[PDB]
Formats: C-alpha cells, structure tokens, sequence
C-alpha cells in the first residue's frame, strides 16, 4: 500500500473541495488592480492598526473581522469589507451560487512575495463556519493537504493532495478538506508575487477580544 493509503485520504480531501473560474482574466486584472491599491492605502498608513499584519514574504489585510487559542478582535478594530470585494468578488460568488447571500462577513487578502509561505493550519474551527472560499490572483499556484513543515533540516513533507491553484480560480472547502487535514502553501510553489481572497463566514458564537 502507502499508495493506497494515500489515494485514499486524497480522495476524502477532493470530496471537500469544489473549484470554479467564473471570472475573466480581463476582470481578473480589474481585482488585481483593486488588490494594488489596498496594498498602496497599507504602505501610506492609512488604515487602522489591526488591518494590516506583515511578515517576510507576506502581508495579510484584514476586513470586517480579523483575529489573533485564537480569538476574534473587538468589534471596529480592523477595517470594513471594501465596496469593490463586494461589489466585484462576493456578488459574483453569490448571483453564481457559490455562496448564500449575507454569508461572507470577513475577507481577508493574504499577499506572497516569491518564497513566501503559509505553514500548515486549520482555519480557526471555533471562529469560522464552512464553507471557505479562496480566489486566486496574479500567479498560477498549488495549495497543499496534510504536509508537515519539519526542522533540523528544515522541510516540508509529502502532500496528501497537491491542487493546482491558476490566476482567477475559486475554490471552495468544505467538510474533511476543511476540517480534518491542514493545508498550507509551501515556499517552493509561489514563484512570483500571489494574491488569494480568503471569504468566510464567523461564527455567531465565536470567542471575541473585549
Ligand atoms: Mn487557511
């Protein structure tokens, strides 16, 4: 076995993940642009504190909700969803069924430097409800199920599924593939500069900062 064993775990993480395109590249490039100006509002520093966190390789911008075991900040702490993610991303989403109208209420824009990375996780199962829905920008990449990020050496083991991620694509977890294995963006898989919209949903009792 082993590969059977493996086929087996990567197929309950395919029955968690729906993926569609829906948008051009034409208005890809649109969002794209938007994503640039959020980027330049960051750097001149005009947005509140919590919005904004920065890394080597990566910055993630934080709207409607952002959280920091993990807990939501107080309400106000971090700035609101901008008209152009709802009017340009989310109202697509919910005319193309992807999404129940009023479901997303925090959209985060995680940001990739090449080399940069996210580290294996589960998203927050006390924070967010399912589904969690992803749009992809600026570069084709891979996002990664069950790998362990190791040390001495330093190393990232063997996916149990690798899914091709493209410019413009929408994907969706549910189920095992958001709830029973990590997943993660390994450092080898963005070779350019990526952009992701992360939706989702809080829950209505998730933990909040007072
Ligand atoms: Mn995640």
């Amino acid at each position: 076995e082993y590969e059977e064993r493996r086929d087996a775990e990567a197929r309950r993480v395919k029955s968690g993940i729906k993926q569609a395109s829906i948008f051009t590249l034409e208005e890809c490039a649109r969002i794209e642009a938007k994503i640039d100006e959020v980027v330049a509002k960051a750097d001149k520093g005009l947005y509140r504190e919590h919005t904004v966190d920065r890394a080597p390789l990566r910055n993630k911008y934080f709207f409607g909700e952002g959280y920091t075991q993990e807990r939501l900040y107080s309400k106000g702490e971090v700035d609101d969803i901008p008209d152009w993610v709802h009017e340009l991303v989310i109202d697509r989403l919910v005319t193309h069924g992807v999404i129940p109208e009023g479901f997303v209420n925090s959209a985060v824009i995680n940001d990739y430097q090449p080399g940069g990375c996210i580290v294996s996780h589960v998203d927050p199962i006390h924070i967010f409800e399912r589904p969690i829905v992803s749009v992809s920008f600026f570069s084709d990449s891979a996002l990664c199920f069950g790998c362990k990020f190791l040390f001495k050496p330093i190393r990232v083991s063997e996916p149990v599924l690798h899914l091709p991620v493209r410019r413009g694509s929408v994907t969706v977890l549910s189920g095992y593939a958001a709830d029973d294995i990590t997943h993660c963006i390994r450092p080898q898989d963005i070779k350019e500069r990526r952009a992701v919209i992360i939706l989702r949903k809080t829950r209505a009792d998730a933990p909040r900062l007072d």
